[PDB]
DNA sequence: CCGACGGCGCATCAGC
DNA sequence: GCTGATGCGCA
DNA sequence: GTCGG
């Protein structure tokens, strides 16, 4: 159902970028996803409409998708300049939902607009748009794995006591990722650990010292966003430029931050939903039971992911089974 | 009908 | 100059 | 936009 995936898709987007309407945005993807999960070629959109996230809206715009094989909402959309302008700038790294409104509202709508008018780009903006078509690129399974490797050698010639995984898309075994999402522990940092200071700043130095990783979103001291880079060879095509995500998590709570930061989005969004259907509530950081009003109580014991689904009644799905 | 739908780390900057 | 307000991206 | 109060 790949027509109808993509359209649900496109309508998500709009809402986010164009109407900032982010719950509307997460009603389609919801949608899309549970349908993207059917195994059947939907012939109607009753037939959708049994699918819980798909409702009289959406079950119309697929009767119309399904007989006329466009949505006249969509093209009405796609020919409308504001709206077009403001979906198109939200591709940039850095350019949200008001600051592509922004500069649609002063005439800058383009790539070229943005290189005209560099000054009024900060520095996250800047570099989105340095890297506008590299970033738009996935990145092959094989060069993930020398990444990995990159990665992780890295991080033990800081110290061999830490811990690097590499999680999202990665881990769940996606044949190319859309970016690198690394997990880091050590020893000394704890849930309570007096707070150790520049245990993640060392990681990135040395990332840093080896030309890794080429650019800083932004930095703090359990969270680094940026950018990335393989070596080339002599005269070789340089590889293009990726996002690496790293963030620095205390060590008893590596499971919960392995599963959250695995993934999926929506599996993870899927997760926190049931927790509560089991008088749990699962954050990055840890799950715990919520009694009879519902706050919760202490954070429950945890050495492995299943341990997690566990608790909560779930079958254990494998990291490839959580694409959703 | 109506309201909930997850929240946080980091960067920027308008308004003092 | 500072900081409350807000934007951004994110599994 | 959807669905469980
Ligand atoms: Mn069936
Ligand atoms: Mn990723
Ligand atoms: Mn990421
Ligand atoms: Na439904
Ligand atoms: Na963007
Ligand atoms: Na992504």
């Amino acid at each position: 159902n790949g027509g109808i995936t993509d359209m649900l898709t496109e309508l998500a987007n709009f809402e986010k970028n164009v109407s900032q309407a982010i719950h509307k945005y997460n009603a389609y993807r919801k949608a899309a996803s549970v349908i993207a999960k059917y195994p059947h070629k939907i012939k109607s959109g009753a037939e959708a409409k049994k699918l819980p996230g798909v409702g009289t809206k959406i079950a119309e715009k697929i009767d119309e998708f399904l007989a006329t094989g466009k949505l006249r909402k969509l093209e009405k959309i796609r020919q409308d300049d504001t709206s077009s302008s403001i979906n198109f700038l939200t591709r940039v790294s850095g350019i949200g939902p008001s600051a592509a409104r922004k500069f649609v509202d002063e005439g800058i709508k383009t790539l070229e607009d943005l290189r005209k008018n560099e000054d009024k780009l900060n520095h996250h903006q800047r570099i989105g748009l340095k890297y506008f078509g590299d970033f738009e690129k996935r990145i092959p399974r094989e060069e993930m794995l020398q990444m990995q490797d990159i990665v992780l050698n890295e991080v033990k010639k800081v110290d061999s006591e830490y811990i690097a995984t590499v999680c999202g898309s990665f881990r769940r075994g996606a044949e190319s990722s859309g970016d690198m999402d690394v997990l880091l522990t050590h020893p000394s940092f704890t849930s309570e650990s007096t707070k150790q200071p520049k245990l993640l700043h060392q990681v990135v130095e040395q990332l840093q010292k080896v030309h890794f990783i080429t650019d800083t979103l932004s930095k703090g001291e359990t969270k680094f966003m940026g950018v990335c880079q393989l070596p080339s060879k002599n005269d070789e095509k340089e590889y293009p430029h990726r996002r690496i995500d790293i963030r620095l998590i205390p060590k008893d709570q590596y499971y919960c931050g392995v599963l959250y930061f695995t993934g999926s989005d929506i599996f993870n969004k899927n997760m926190r939903a049931h927790a509560l259907e089991k008088g749990f509530t699962i954050n990055e950081y840890t799950i715990r039971p919520l009694g009879v009003t519902g706050v919760a109580g202490e954070p429950l014991p945890v050495d492995s992911e299943k341990d997690i689904f566990d608790y909560i009644q779930w079958k254990y799905r494998e990291p490839k089974d959580r694409s959703e």
